[PDB]
């Protein structure tokens, strides 16, 4: 739960959203800011519901609150920032999933997806998702900056997919670099998506582990890190054995190549054949469900206006609200499960049978 500054920071950012959307707020108690300042407000709000799946609207927001250190106004322009560059991308990204990229026959996404560059391979001891990337099979010729971009921002949401209640909403990354020369570096990219990540998908990184890398390249980040930020510095770990991979994950997702019970093709990819998108048809029913979520959004509105002023914070009404607030999130949720099926393109991941949504 969130201490009383605390909710005064999250009361200060949904005072400033509902502001954009011009939902009726009295922020006062405790006109438009400039970093939401060109961002048009039935598309913005439209949009940052749409990007609703999976997780609280509380915690979407919270993430932004804590990668700026809960300072206000850092915090609004970072996330006016995030929903200016995604709009309603990210959004097609995900529902069009691997599907609508081979059909677009995008030729980079294909490459990226078919060499299992980067894939989901299973949860740490946190239960959190796992990504293996093998930048041992990377080489800049097979896709453009952009189709990089796209196939990371489509790795990434699908492991938000993912997202356990009541366990972390992040991933955590295994960066195999045995096998690692300088014919695979590609510098651009990887500094577009480190700050494409940092500014857009904070909090969002449970562990960055480096594995039986090389042994003398883990001495200098031991003292280096003091001057990086702590957070993100904490988060990096260099492991060099599987004794070290028992520290973090269970045996059996760690592959079997570095000594896992996971014996998943890593060499040949079955690529959804589009036979779970059975729902993507059903428009009467998409949009029964979507209805429904929209009366979802318009009390949960409501309701946050109500708390953003209602006073005091001992009154019986409040925690009456605060219930409620948790019960719409809840419903919220479990509606875009009930959606899911209508919206998004089943992925690998729905189909082996990794990922239940
Ligand atoms: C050679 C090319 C390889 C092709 C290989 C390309 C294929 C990979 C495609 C996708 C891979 C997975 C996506 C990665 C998402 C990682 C999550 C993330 O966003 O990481 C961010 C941190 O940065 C990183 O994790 C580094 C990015 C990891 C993977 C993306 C690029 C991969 C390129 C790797 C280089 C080569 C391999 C070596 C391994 C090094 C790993 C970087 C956010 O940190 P976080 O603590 O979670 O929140 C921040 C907040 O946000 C900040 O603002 C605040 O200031 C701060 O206080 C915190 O609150």
């Amino acid at each position: 739960q969130l201490t009383e500054d605390q909710e005064v920071v999250l009361k200060q950012i949904w005072t400033h959203l509902f502001h954009l959307w011009q939902v009726p707020v009295d922020g006062t108690h405790i006109k438009i800011h400039k970093a939401l300042a060109n961002l048009d407000p039935q598309t913005t709000k439209k949009q940052f519901w749409h990007d609703i799946k999976n997780e609280t609207p509380d915690a979407t927001i919270l993430k932004f609150i804590r990668a700026r250190k809960w300072n206000a106004d850092k915090t609004i322009a970072m996330l006016g920032h995030d929903l200016y560059w995604r709009k309603d991308t990210i959004n097609k990204i995900i529902n069009g999933g691997e599907r609508a990229v081979y059909e677009n026959n995008e030729t980079g996404v294909i490459k990226n997806l078919e060499l299992q560059k980067a894939t989901i391979q299973g949860y740490d001891n946190d239960m959190r998702p796992v990504i293996l990337v093998r930048p041992r099979l990377h080489h800049s010729s097979d896709q453009t900056e952009q189709e990089l971009e796209k196939f990371s921002l489509l790795v990434i949401e699908q492991s938000k997919l993912f997202f356990k209640e009541n366990y972390p909403a992040s991933t955590t990354i295994l960066f195999d670099l045995n096998g690692f020369s300088m014919s695979n570096m590609d510098y651009a990219p990887v500094k577009f998506l480190i700050t494409c990540f940092e500014a857009h998908y904070p909090e969002s990184l449970g562990h960055l582990l480096i594995h039986k890398a090389p042994w003398i390249f883990n001495p200098i980040w031991n003292i280096i890190k003091n001057w990086l930020d702590p957070v993100v510095a904490s988060k990096i770990v260099f492991t060099k054995n599987i004794d070290e991979l028992h520290k973090f994950i269970q045996p059996q997702y760690i592959p079997r190549y570095l000594g896992g019970e996971n014996d998943n093709d890593l060499d040949h990819y079955t690529p959804p054949d589009g036979s779970l998108d059975v729902h993507l048809k059903d428009t009467e029913t998409r949009a029964m469900i979507e209805k429904e979520r929209e009366e979802l959004v318009e009390q949960f509105l409501t309701v946050t206006a109500q708390w953003i002023e209602h006073q005091p914070l001992n009154d019986p009404a409040y925690i009456q609200l605060q219930e409620k607030r948790v019960q719409l999130s809840t419903a919220l949720c479990e509606n875009y499960s009930k959606l899911d099926p209508y919206i998004r393109s089943r992925s690998v991941y729905d189909y082996n049978g990794s990922l239940k949504v």
